[PDB]
């Protein structure tokens, strides 16, 4: 049939991943060259956590960021009173002087004094990657160097061609974001090099990440400000370049969409490079009650599940994300697609699906980890449609990503009774009114790709075993092509 099941996640996830137990918080990919894969550090999160220490860094290793070997706890908390009772994102670096990884972290003092430090700066190294040791005398206070006490993490490294090691920290001074810089020659003695970059206007850069592609410079962040909790970035063909783009809040946009990569169902993302690919990781949002529409008053809850997308260098030098090569190569199983249910203006042609104003076609019930593709055309570049999930022929509710090509972006909405907007994502409306659409799903994280242009993650629970559906808001659309494939 094609009846709403109420369908459920097992306890883990195995592509975009999630451990038996707990979620995936603030990845911290790396890229360890001497065991040429991928070292994916996370902060380990539980429902619920400690009240003093909690988000441990806890791994995964992937050559692709399709199938993940689990690596366990890594970093641990420090105890109540120490500086790392709770711990927060940082970054590794390889040093083949000692062969010995550095992974820098935040330390997060349990109920500081207003005289404390909130959040400090602190390292851990290891030999193997599995081993990790703390350097028990190491701690960058933002405070020593005209920054702030409490708002002092997030420390991103890497190592520019002449060798100098640099360190960014998303911090405050004067009453502003900053992102601080520090450098060393040896990983152990720092100098600041004062602001790499100010924050526009009153905004918070969290998570920052700093890479050289092709000719330009790269800032990837994830913006704290509540109305935005997007993972955005910067361009500029040097360094300057790309440190000129917020100065005095010039606001020097990367592209069209103020460099918005995906929506607020993808935070924390941070990206390596394996010499041929640079990748992206970040969680996606579990949602209370395991609503599909409860994503939070002001924000949604943190961590969820490992989400990996793939970094596409425009020829303009602009970022979009499309899927791991791997991801894709995972669903071999061709699976049966057939008409359940037809509403409307709608007409079934061979292996084609003609929708006008208001009408809907419903497929055949998905599997558990599924790839759905299809080829949507418009009549007009004011039309809009809509990918719907878990909507069964007798769902009251389902839920849907609108693409409104007027609007030049697409939203994630319920529709049918308590419809309601939830939130959407800027991308480039093609031309020729084709839009060609995949969706790559792992239980009830799923993303949709389309032209290369859109990357939209989601939550939505309970969209394996259960019917999804096809729309037409406004104008008319012709859909071809249409494919399932499973594992
Ligand atoms: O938000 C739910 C989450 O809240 C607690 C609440 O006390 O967590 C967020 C706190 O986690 C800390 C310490 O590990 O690190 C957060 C990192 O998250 C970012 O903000 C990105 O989202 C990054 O900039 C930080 O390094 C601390 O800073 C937060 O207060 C947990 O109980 C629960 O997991
Ligand atoms: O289910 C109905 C739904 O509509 C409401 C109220 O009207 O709201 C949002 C709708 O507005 C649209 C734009 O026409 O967009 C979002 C705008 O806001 C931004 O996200 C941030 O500024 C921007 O990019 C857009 O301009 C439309 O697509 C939505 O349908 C909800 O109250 C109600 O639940
Ligand atoms: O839903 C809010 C919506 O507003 C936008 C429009 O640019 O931005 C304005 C936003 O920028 C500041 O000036 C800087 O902090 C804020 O004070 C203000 O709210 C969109 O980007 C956003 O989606």
């Amino acid at each position: 049939t094609a009846t709403y099941f109420q369908s459920s996640d097992e306890h883990g996830f195995s592509m975009y991943y999630k451990p038996q137990v707990g979620f995936v918080g603030n990845p911290m990919p790396f890229y360890d060259p001497v065991a040429k894969d991928f070292k994916v550090m996370y902060l380990q999160d539980y429902r619920p956590n400690p009240e003093a220490t909690y988000h441990p860094i806890f791994g995964v290793a992937t050559k692709d960021g399709a199938t993940y070997e689990s690596l366990g706890e890594l970093i641990s908390c420090g105890g109540r009173d120490e500086q790392d009772a709770a711990i927060g994102t940082g970054g590794t670096i390889y040093n083949p002087a000692d062969k010995l990884y550095y992974t820098f972290y935040t330390g997060n003092k349990f109920k500081p004094s207003s005289d404390q430090n909130a959040q400090v700066v602190m390292v851990a190294t290891s030999p193997d990657f599995k081993t990790w040791t703390k350097n028990r005398t190491f701690y960058l206070k933002g405070d020593t160097y005209g920054y702030d006490k409490n708002d002092f993490r997030d420390p991103f490294l890497f190592q520019t061609e002449d060798g100098v090691y640099h360190m960014l920290i998303a911090t405050r001074k004067n009453g502003k974001g900053h992102i601080a810089e520090f450098t060393s020659a040896d990983l152990k003695e720092w100098e600041s090099a004062g602001t790499f970059m100010t924050m526009m206007w009153d905004r918070f850069y969290e998570c920052p990440d700093v890479f050289k592609m092709g000719d330009w410079w790269y800032l990837i962040y994830s913006e704290q400000a509540s109305f935005m909790r997007k993972v955005q970035y910067f361009k500029g063909r040097t360094l300057e370049d790309l440190k000129a783009t917020t100065a005095n809040d010039a606001g020097i946009w990367p592209d069209n969409r103020e460099g918005m990569l995906d929506s607020r169902a993808f935070y924390a993302g941070k990206t390596a490079s394996d010499g041929t690919n640079r990748y992206i990781w970040g969680w996606c949002p579990t949602r209370a009650g395991n609503d599909n529409g409860n994503v939070g008053d002001v924000e949604p809850e943190w961590a969820g599940n490992l989400v990996a997308q793939r970094l596409i260098q425009h020829e303009d030098g602009t970022l979009t994300l499309g899927v791991p090569d791997a991801i894709d190569r995972k669903y071999t199983s061709a699976q049966e697609v057939k008409v359940m249910a037809k509403d409307g203006n709608m007409i079934e042609s061979g292996k084609t699906y003609t929708l006008g104003e208001g009408a809907s076609v419903i497929f055949n019930r998905l599997k558990v980890h599924n790839k759905i593709s299809f080829t949507v055309k418009t009549a007009s570049n004011t039309d809009r449609f809509g990918i719907s999930f878990v909507r069964g022929t007798d769902s009251a509710s389902w839920y849907s990503i609108h693409v409104n090509a007027d609007e030049g972006k697409a939203n994630f909405e319920k529709d049918g009774d308590d419809a309601k907007y939830l939130f959407d994502n800027k991308f480039n409306i093609p031309a020729d009114n084709e839009y060609r659409v995949t969706i790559y799903s792992d239980q009830s994280v799923c993303v949709t790709y389309i032209n290369d242009q859109l990357s939209f993650t989601n939550r939505i629970y309970q969209m394996q075993k259960n019917p999804w559906s096809l729309c037409c808001y406004k104008g008319e659309i012709t859909v071809s092509d249409v494919q399932v494939s499973t594992y």
